[PDB]
C-alpha cells in the first residue's frame, strides 16, 4: 500500500528582475526559471497571502488528520526563502494577524473542528504539540528535560507531548523550544490529534538551509527513496536512511499524506541554489507517482 497523497508546493519569496517568471497563459501549477519549465500542485507567486497558502495547502489536510491519517507539511530551500515563516515557526503573539504561518492557522481549524463535534462524536479527542530538532543527524527533543541530548531506538514515538487548549499554549511551546535551540538545524513541530484509540499527527517540518557552499540534503533525498519505496513494497523501507525519514517513520505509511513546500528566491544571485530546489522538487513528484 502507498500514501493517500503526495503533494507539491512552490512560493516565491519576496524581491529586494525576478529569475521566477509566471507564464502569462498557464494552469497556475506552472513556473519557469532559467528557460526550464517547472510542474507543481501548487506555485504561489510572492504575492501571495499566508491565509491563501494555507486554505489551499494546508486546510484540505485538517480533514484527514481528524479522519485519522497522519499528515506532513515540510518546507525546503535555500536559507531566507521564507521557510520559517511559512510553516510559522516564530511565537504567535509577536507575529502580525496577516503574518501568522501555518502552524497556528491548522491548530486554530482542529480546535474549531474539534469543538464542533464534542458533542456528536465517537470520543472525545485530546490535542498535544511536540517539538523535536535534528542537529548533525541527532535527534533533540527540545520540550523535554533534557533538550540537549541525542536520541535512539525511541526518538520516533517518546518525545514529550505538552497540551493544547489555545494559541496561548501553542505560544508557550513554541517560545520554549526555541530558547532550547542551539551547520544544519531542523525543526519538526508535530501537532498530535491523541484519542482512546487513535493517534494521527501533523508533522510541521521546517527543514534548514538547503545551500551548500551524507552531503545536506540527506533527509530530503531519503523522503523520496522511502516513497519510492512504498509505491513498489520493496519488502524493505530505508527509513533509517536519516534521522527525519525514522523520525517521521510513523507518519510515512500507507494511507498518509505528505506535502513539500519548495521555497525559492527570486533573485538573480540565487540562481543555482534555486534551480537544486525545483529540480528535487520534480523527482518528488515523480516518485509521488503510483500513490
Ligand atoms: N512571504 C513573506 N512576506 C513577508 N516577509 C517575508 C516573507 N517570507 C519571508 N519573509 C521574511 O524574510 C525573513 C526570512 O524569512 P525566513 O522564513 O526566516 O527564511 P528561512 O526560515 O527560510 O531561513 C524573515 O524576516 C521573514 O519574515
Ligand atoms: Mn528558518
Amino acid at each position: 500500500a502507498k500514501l493517500s497523497a503526495v503533494r507539491i508546493a512552490v512560493r516565491e519569496a519576496p524581491y529586494r528582475p525576478s529569475v521566477v517568471q509566471f507564464p502569462p497563459w498557464s494552469d497556475g501549477k506552472s513556473l519557469i526559471v532559467d528557460q526550464n519549465e517547472f510542474h507543481f500542485d501548487h506555485a504561489f507567486p510572492a504575492t501571495i497571502s499566508q491565509d491563501e497558502m494555507y486554505q489551499a495547502l494546508i486546510l484540505p489536510l485538517v480533514d484527514k488528520l481528524l479522519e485519522g491519517f497522519q499528515c506532513t507539511a515540510l518546507a525546503y530551500g535555500q536559507t531566507g526563502t521564507g521557510k520559517s515563516y511559512s510553516m510559522g515557526m516564530t511565537p504567535p503573539g509577536e507575529i502580525l494577524p496577516e503574518h501568522l504561518g501555518i502552524l497556528p492557522r491548522a491548530l486554530g481549524d482542529i480546535f474549531e473542528r474539534v469543538t464542533a463535534r464534542q458533542e456528536n462524536n465517537k470520543d472525545a479527542i485530546q490535542v498535544y504539540a511536540s517539538f523535536i530538532e535534528i542537529y548533525n543527524e541527532k535527534p533533540f527533543d527540545l520540550l523535554g528535560s533534557t533538550p540537549h541530548m541525542p536520541m535512539v531506538a525511541a526518538r520516533c514515538q517518546r518525545c514529550t507531548c505538552l497540551p493544547l487548549h489555545s494559541q496561548a499554549d501553542l505560544h508557550h511551546i513554541l517560545e520554549l523550544g526555541t530558547r532550547n535551540r542551539r551547520s544544519r538545524s531542523h525543526a519538526i513541530v508535530t501537532i498530535h490529534v491523541k484519542s482512546k484509540t487513535h493517534h494521527s499527527r501533523m508533522n510541521i517540518v521546517d527543514l534548514a538551509g538547503s545551500e551548500g557552499v551524507v552531503n545536506i540534503n540527506l533527509g530530503l533525498l531519503s523522503i523520496n527513496k522511502v516513497v519510492m519505496s512504498m509505491a513498489a513494497g520493496h519488502t524493505v523501507i530505508p527509513y533509517r536512511d536519516s534521522v527525519l525519514t525514522t523520525v517521521l517513520q510513523a507518519s510515512l505509511t500507507a494511507q498518509s499524506y505528505l506535502t513539500f513546500l519548495a521555497c525559492i528566491s527570486p533573485h538573480q544571485c540565487d540562481l543555482s541554489e534555486t534551480l537544486s530546489t525545483l529540480r528535487f522538487g520534480t523527482s518528488a513528484k515523480k516518485l509521488r507517482l503510483e500513490h
